[PDB]
């Protein structure tokens, strides 16, 4: 065994600000910070609707008694909306009493390749956590259903939040989406119920390198040569192969010098390894692993955060 | 026959009377007064002789608020009293005890590649210039910024508000520029330290390259334009393997393939072909794809919406 498991934040601290809002007819999954309640908002869309809403029209048929906000979990509240607001695919509905259980926190764009925390909400309960790595064509291989949206991912760093994502929809492929708490959607997709281009995937170079780092340091080194491949023309190769680019991180290189290995060894390996594995195991696989990142091996692996 | 399309930027006025010195130690630069808020590169905390590897957490950790001096220069000018200092990932957030009165309604956003927005470029808290780009696939953008422009600040306006999307940060070795969101985090996978940097490739932006022939079609120049279509999953595939981001319709496309009837597909068979050679011909006076200008410029500038 690696040593390496998917892990998650512990979620103790965002289950104390998930609330359900209710909108009419329609409800979903909320997150309340200090005197805001944030949540998809196609909460204001009639079910008939969802195809093509104009949610400036929408939002204009608002007032702040249009919407239910109720937390369930720990200390039951119903807390009255004060006022409205539309943020991109966001609702900021501002509340009359502030989340006690409020963390420190900060809003963040997650980017292609880095890992982070969800917390799945069904009625503004929390059902379970898993963590995902943002896809290069800016969905994640989650599990969610009919109920799940306003689900938030975040990372952590110390005891700061770093809230990045809200659940809005699954594509055709069974991936997901949503959008940061700037209300911007991630990659080119729009909230709303119409099938949409979703955009190829691609191996993501920095994490494959993350994870032969881990069977090195696993002592699984078979596929190490003395052979290297300089970083630029690894980047030419990759744009033909659908890989990401690579770009050398602090985490990367503390993984480099610990093992001794150097990254353009690895980047060798992984131009020869995805002509095939030869028969051969890597880590209990026959395939490539992109789905760790280097931060995940030095923290899982070698105890460095 | 002029196309009628030009590099249009927002009036400038609102967002010129947002802008600040700030000074710490020897080093000084831009910032952005809003409320009680100024935001700047965090770099203006580093020694200029310790810039290629700045410890900033340190360096955050050693100022108190009388190492900053902001300054508004224009307009009502005051020496405005920082009395709280913070960081958010590459920028730093001065609190001061006066809140700008002049602060437009604005919201902060990210703004994704091939989009369009307004750059305000400021010396010594002085606006002296303003041009518009677009963000580029590799998350550079290619700008006009010389030495003291960092915290120059890039924004859109819907209606009266403005989106504030990118702070100055750095050029790069091909001559181009790139920023910050205003959420802290560099655009693209950059770090604001003065090393070399692995730089993307760029790509054409299949989608403006399509406004741009709508552009020529309603100027009456459609030579290129014949009963051959090729599929938006076609073109992606073909995109992937010639050095284009992959197609995604919007609304705004869409505006001009009613107005000109000629449809998006038909223009992406046209751009394979472009791609090869324009056989001796120009377009719009060019005799190369064109990617500057968004589907958003042609309906605005040409069809007047
Ligand atoms: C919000 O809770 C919900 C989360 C979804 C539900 C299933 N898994 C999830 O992650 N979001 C939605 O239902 C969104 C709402 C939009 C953004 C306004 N829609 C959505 O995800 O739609 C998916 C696709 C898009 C086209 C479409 O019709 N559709 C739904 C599928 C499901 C049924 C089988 C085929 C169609 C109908
Ligand atoms: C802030 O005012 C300033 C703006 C720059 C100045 C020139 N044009 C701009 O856009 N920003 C900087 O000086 C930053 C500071 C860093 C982020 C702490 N550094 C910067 O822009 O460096 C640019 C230099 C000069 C041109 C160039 O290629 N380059 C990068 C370095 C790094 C590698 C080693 C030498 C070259 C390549």
């Amino acid at each position: 065994h690696s040593g390496l498991v998917k892990m998650s934040h512990p979620s103790g601290d965002v289950e104390a600000c998930m609330v359900q809002v209710t909108c009419g007819s329609m409800t979903l999954n909320g997150l309340w910070l200090d005197n805001t309640v944030w949540c998809p908002r196609h909460v204001m869309c009639p079910a008939d609707q969802l195809s093509d809403p104009n949610y400036d029209a929408l939002l204009i048929s608002m007032t702040n008694h249009s919407f239910s906000v109720q937390k369930h979990i720990g200390a039951p509240a119903n807390l009255r909306v004060v006022g409205h607001a539309m943020q991109g695919t966001l609702l900021k509905l501002t509340v009359d009493v502030a989340n006690p259980s409020t963390p420190a926190y900060t809003f963040t764009t997650v980017k292609p390749g880095a890992a982070f925390s969800v917390l799945a909400c069904y009625n503004g309960r929390p059902t379970g956590t898993f963590t995902v790595v943002m896809r290069p064509n800016y969905t994640i291989k989650g599990s969610f259903l009919c109920g799940s949206c306003g689900s938030v991912g975040y990372t952590k760093e110390g005891s700061v939040i770093n809230f990045c994502y809200m659940h809005q929809m699954e594509l055709a492929n069974g991936t997901h989406t949503g959008s940061a708490f700037d209300g911007t959607m991630y990659g080119a997709f729009m909230d709303k119920q119409v099938h949409q281009v979703q955009l190829t995937d691609k191996y993501c170079s920095v994490n494959v390198v993350a994870w032969l780092y881990a069977a090195i340091l696993n002592g699984c080194a078979w596929f190490v040569k003395p052979n290297r491949t300089s970083v630029v023309s690894f980047n030419e190769w990759a744009l033909a192969n659908q890989f990401t680019e690579f770009v050398g991180t602090q985490s990367v290189d503390m993984l480099a010098v610990k093992t001794g290995v150097a990254i353009e060894q690895l980047l060798y390996a992984i131009q020869q390894l995805y002509t095939g594995f030869q028969g051969k195991q890597i880590l209990g696989s026959t395939m490539l692993e992109d789905e760790f990142t280097p931060e995940d091996v030095n923290m899982q692996i070698m105890g460095v955060v």
